């Protein structure tokens, strides 16, 4: 059980970060990479754990994988179907092996994900989603097990709910079905728009996306090609709220603000000098006071859920109140309780949390319990007074492609200690 010990200070962070290519591109890419009957190159492939658990499944199910700037896969041979209960429950994401396995071989199972502490995430939209793209769908022991005779059919599907990983399992499973695919009330996340583009790299006809409504003109196979992973604006806004609650300065390089002006529009009216170019953003906090702001989470292209914890901890350190409402996950909340214990103040009420002020953090032992929670509980140890030591790291591991090391580059004293 690694953990991140760090050094704080009042020193700003500033400097440069490179940004890695998007987790929540390369993931549904990766498991789209199980249509493909000729080898794949997708590129700009960030170093994550969640990227090994899939190049872990993608080997179990048969094809043949390897890694470094890019990865290969050459999903020809697939010749296994199921991702195991083990595998499942150290990545959700998993849930998306469903689709291309039945649509591509008309037969495939899932284990159906447990519980989440950040909400109630059921996978009904894409069970649904398949049934009516003529998947017969039953559960048995634990496991989503799906069935076709022959090929999937296009359907015209109006989602109940707007659901990123619901809009990948249809939108890639419409693929291979015969005739057309209108998927309405989509995901217009820039994720799936980049899983779209890379569908479309290897023979796919996906039209709508970035929009409420996909078209999907199905084909009876899809070859191989090359696709470059869109950038992680989700790492993008963490290493800006870096500076901003800081009081410093950073270049992102190899990122781009049509991915994220929301975020961008809220660094700015927390006061924050915010610049852009064309694949780069910068945010000059130095000389600036910072202001609280309130934020209301929703689909892209509004606020993300993905950087609420971080703004959590920006308006615990601004000037004035800061409300934040959550309707993604209405107990994404998790990363309160240890700000806390870093002396940070704010209420929870229901899905609202409204961040109080605090006069400066104080290092202590905090506990990493998911993603953006980490991110956000080691940012506040490198502002904090003292050591901070952040456990179960693992967790940040499978998002971010070594932070330690971007922080370091930007000033901070962070180190990863070992068990
Ligand atoms: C691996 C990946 O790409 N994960 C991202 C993805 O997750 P994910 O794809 O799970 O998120 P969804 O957009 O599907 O979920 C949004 C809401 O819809 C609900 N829901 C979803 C599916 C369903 O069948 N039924 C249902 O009720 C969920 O409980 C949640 O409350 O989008 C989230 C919202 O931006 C991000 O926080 C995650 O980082
Ligand atoms: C839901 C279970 C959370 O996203 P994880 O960090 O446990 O995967």
């Amino acid at each position: 059980m690694d953990k991140f010990r760090i050094q704080g200070s009042d020193k700003p962070l500033s400097g440069e970060v490179t940004i890695s290519g998007a987790k929540n591109a390369a993931l549904p890419i990766l498991f789209a990479s199980l249509l493909a009957e000729e080898p794949v190159e997708v590129a700009n492939v960030p170093k994550l754990r969640d990227v090994d658990t899939t190049m872990e499944l993608l080997k179990r199910l048969g094809a043949e994988v390897s890694r470094n700037g890019s990865v290969h896969i050459d999903a020809s041979g697939v010749n296994d179907f199921c991702a195991p209960y083990d595998l499942v429950k150290t990545m959700r994401a998993s849930i998306w092996a469903l689709g291309p396995l039945v649509a591509r071989f008309g037969k495939g199972q899932v284990s159906l994900p447990g519980g989440c502490a950040i909400g109630a995430r059921p996978v009904d939209l894409h069970i649904h989603g398949l049934e009516q793209l003529g998947a017969t769908i039953k559960l048995e022991e634990g496991y989503v097990k799906a069935e076709v005779d022959g090929r999937l059919k296009g359907a015209h599907i109006v989602m109940d709910k707007v659901s990123v990983g619901a809009t990948i399992t249809v939108m890639c499973a419409a693929t291979l079905a015969e005739g057309t695919t209108v998927l309405e009330n989509a995901a217009r996340e820039p994720e799936i728009v980049d899983t779209a583009n890379f569908l479309n790299a290897i023979g796919a006809k996906v039209s709508g996306m970035g929009t409420d409504t996909i078209t999907i003109e199905g084909v009876e196979r899809l070859g191989g090609g090359y696709h470059e992973v869109v950038a992680d604006r989700i790492e993008t806004g963490t290493f800006l709220v870096a500076a901003a609650v800081s009081g410093g300065k950073i270049v992102c390089k190899n990122t781009k603000a049509h991915l994220l002006e929301a975020v961008l529009a809220k660094l700015e009216e927390a006061g924050a000098d915010v610049q852009t170019g064309d694949d780069w953003i910068s945010l000059d906090m130095t000389g600036r006071e910072l202001k609280a702001v309130n934020i209301r989470t929703a689909p892209h292209p509004a606020f993300p859920t993905d950087m609420q914890a971080q703004f959590t901890l920006l308006n615990m350190m601004a000037k004035g109140s800061g409300i934040i409402t959550e309707t993604i996950f209405e107990n994404r909340f998790m990363h309160i309780p240890e700000l806390q214990r870093m002396g940070a103040h704010a209420e929870i009420e229901g899905n609202t949390a409204i961040c109080g002020d605090t006069d400066g953090l104080s290092g202590a032992q905090v506990m990493a319990t998911d993603l953006r929670a980490s991110a956000s509980l080691v940012i506040a140890g490198c502002i904090a007074k003292g050591e901070t030591i952040v456990d179960r790291i693992y967790h940040i591991d499978r998002g971010y492609d070594k932070i330690e090391d971007k922080l370091t580059a930007l000033g901070a004293n962070i180190e990863r200690v070992h068990s």
